[PDB]
């Protein structure tokens, strides 16, 4: 677990990349903060170029964000997704390496108020996150559904999903049938769980969905 | 067609009755105003109490508001409500009625932007209302689907609807299935769509979704 690296104070936001060695795996991370000064909350992004988007968002909003890579045109449509995944450890090691990541990012900055935001690959990666790890508060997620390469996970762990969700689904998702995805959220615990759904195709959430949407919801719900 | 009535000045939203003789027909009708002193948008509200609240918000963002009543614990759950809807003139009554509505308010208040409000009833008309009047800009719906009493009206006239359009659905809905109304969403012609669904029986909508949620769309929707 160490810091490396790295990147500049001015614009507004700050950009420090990090390392971890979790279980055998070497596991790169980067944390977004405001330049000056401090930060209350933080959010963890799950993916599989957008999740850098809601990061500067985020942090424009006084929120920290924080990535590490998992096993990873979406990763989770191509033809090798399933060994990658397997080869990177699945769930278990996915769930291993954000809370050590985690851990990592409170031991530096401090202990805050912490939510999760990802689809897709990140929805695969967040939903068994947050019902692993309580000190997720709040999580968006979505364009993922039970038919996923980790559908048996994510339908054995959704149960234990208890903190407020917004779910995100495409009509018209090629890779994510609409009915998969209902019957995930479905299996979702939370009483306090919404779920949108937007036309299209999986690459076209409504970009007000996806930036404007998604980090109101957290700054609202993130407390 | 003419006033009566009818509220008062202070509290600042003021409420005018109304009547109008349609077809044979005798519609009552509301008119909710700004009481001091000019208002630029307008929303008809359908219904079959909420709609009073909604109203008053409506109000408070500078929109004003009318309702008429139609065909009319839901009412549409009711084992009389299909020959109380037909003996109403159904569907077709139900466009005139509000064509007409609407026709007296453009006369007396000025013609301007125009949006609709209405759950369940409220979108049994609202979906054609909003099909055959294109001076309705944007539509709140919700709760209702193709089982429904004019399912094959709602049917044939989602194509029609081409502005944009929120639509409610509750997950444990005892009087419209969750799959109906997926169809009926999936129906509607408008790419500028959006579907929000919620845990919970037929009148248990979150209150942060059926007032802040809807006003802020119509604020923000509605020129
Ligand atoms: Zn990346
Ligand atoms: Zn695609
Ligand atoms: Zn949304
Ligand atoms: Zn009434
Ligand atoms: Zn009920
Ligand atoms: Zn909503």
């Amino acid at each position: 677990m160490s810091w490396n690296g790295k990147d500049e104070r001015k614009l507004s936001v700050q950009e420090r990349g990090f390392s971890l060695e979790v279980d055998g795996r070497t596991v790169p991370g980067v944390y977004w903060s405001p330049a000056e000064g401090s930060s209350d909350r933080l959010v963890l992004l799950g993916h599989g170029e957008y999740i850098e988007q809601v990061a500067k968002l985020l942090v424009g909003r006084g929120i920290s964000a924080m990535a590490i890579d998992g096993p990873g045109t979406d990763v989770v449509g191509l033809d090798a997704f399933p060994r990658m995944w397997h080869e990177g450890g699945g769930t278990a090691a996915v769930i291993a390496d954000w809370a050590a990541a985690l851990d990592f990012i409170e031991a530096e900055e401090g202990p805050r108020p912490t939510g999760w935001w990802g689809l897709s690959m990140g929805t695969m990666m967040g939903l068994p996150v947050t019902a692993s790890d309580k000190r997720i508060k709040v999580a968006l997620l979505g364009l993922m559904g039970v038919e996923g390469v980790n559908g048996e996970d994510l339908v054995r762990l959704a149960p234990q999903v208890t903190c407020p969700v917004r779910y995100l689904l495409q009509w018209d998702d090629e890779l994510v049938s609409l009915q998969s995805g209902l019957e995930l959220f479905g299996k979702l615990g939370t009483k306090q769980k919404t779920l949108h759904v937007n036309p299209g195709k999986h690459s076209a959430v409504p970009t007000w969905e996806m930036f404007a949407g998604t980090v109101d919801y957290l700054d609202q719900r993130l407390k």
